[PDB]
């Protein structure tokens, strides 16, 4: 009551006036996450086609975190990130225009099909290039997993859902928020240590697992149990290890590393040679629904 009142208030000291509704027609649910849904909507004016991402303020388990989106958006836009261009209040919902990657999630490619090399090192150096330069301003995604990787027609690939993420600085250095998708997050994170953007690079150690496998380690698994599972084994293998290249292996094992101290960076894995293997964007293409 008070509480939403009091928040919705906040909000909109931080978002742009007005209602997007003035100008957009025909929204179109096309999927939801964990914050809430994702509609297209098409630019009066244009005939262009906008995403609009749809949170409800009273439905979130942490609703601080919605100002993410609003720091992303101001501060951190690039190349291989989902271009956002307004955030408004209308009602009780946050919403936010931004790019439409109409070529869809990297998940219904995962689900359904098998990528080769070069597919998996061109979506590997896309979002290590985003990352690399998230990184190096303090900023952690922390919900890296193939839903959080979205992708053009022409087959760019693009990061998306910085709902989860966080700053570290000088004067933080370190999070300790337990965040992100249980089958994806980092062992030091559910260790509840204190822990770094080196947990990205574990979560997309995890997402290189889809890319082979189709699923994350432990899928079958309650996600409590999954996360015990993955603060007290060895590392997870591929289910079955003759399906990538040794190059693929020995880029796996500096991802999927225990101790984040030993982890590579963003920076480091740039320099992989398995990533000599990226194909361009048109690579990724065929992979599509609508190619498929």
């Amino acid at each position: 009551r008070v509480s939403h009142e009091q928040f919705r208030a906040a909000l909109q000291l931080v978002v742009d006036p007005g209602d997007p509704r003035s100008y957009l027609d025909n929204f179109i649910k096309i999927g939801e996450g964990s914050t809430g849904i994702v509609c297209i909507a098409t630019v009066r004016s244009s005939g262009k086609l906008v995403a609009v991402k749809k949170m409800d303020l009273r439905k979130q388990q942490r609703r601080e975190l919605l100002f993410n989106e609003v720091v992303i958006m101001r501060d951190y836009q690039h190349e291989n990130v989902v271009e956002m261009y307004n955030s408004y209040l209308v009602g009780d919902e946050l919403w936010v225009v931004m790019e439409f990657l109409e070529g869809g999630a990297l998940t219904d490619i995962v689900t359904h099909t098998r990528m080769n090399e070069e597919q998996i090192a061109a979506v590997c150096l896309a979002v290590l290039q985003a990352l690399s330069v998230l990184h190096a301003q303090g900023v952690i995604h922390r919900d890296i997993k193939s839903d959080s990787i979205l992708l053009t027609h022409d087959g760019r690939v693009k990061l998306s859902d910085f709902g989860f993420c966080a700053q570290v600085s000088k004067e933080v250095p370190r999070r300790k928020s337990l965040v992100g998708t249980p089958y994806w997050m980092a062992p030091e994170l559910i260790s509840r240590l204190p822990y770094g953007p080196e947990v990205d690079i574990w979560s997309l150690g995890i997402m290189v697992i889809e890319m082979v496998d189709g699923e994350p380690p432990y899928f079958n698994e309650p996600p409590l149990k999954a996360m015990k599972m993955i603060r007290d084994n060895l590392p997870p293998r591929l289910k079955n290890l003759h399906k990538v290249s040794p190059s693929l292996k020995g880029f796996l094992d500096r991802l999927l590393v225990r101790d984040p101290a030993q982890r590579a960076t963003a920076a480091e894995l740039l320099k992989h040679p398995f990533l000599a293997k990226a194909g361009p964007p048109a690579s990724i293409v065929p992979l599509m629904r609508q190619n498929r």
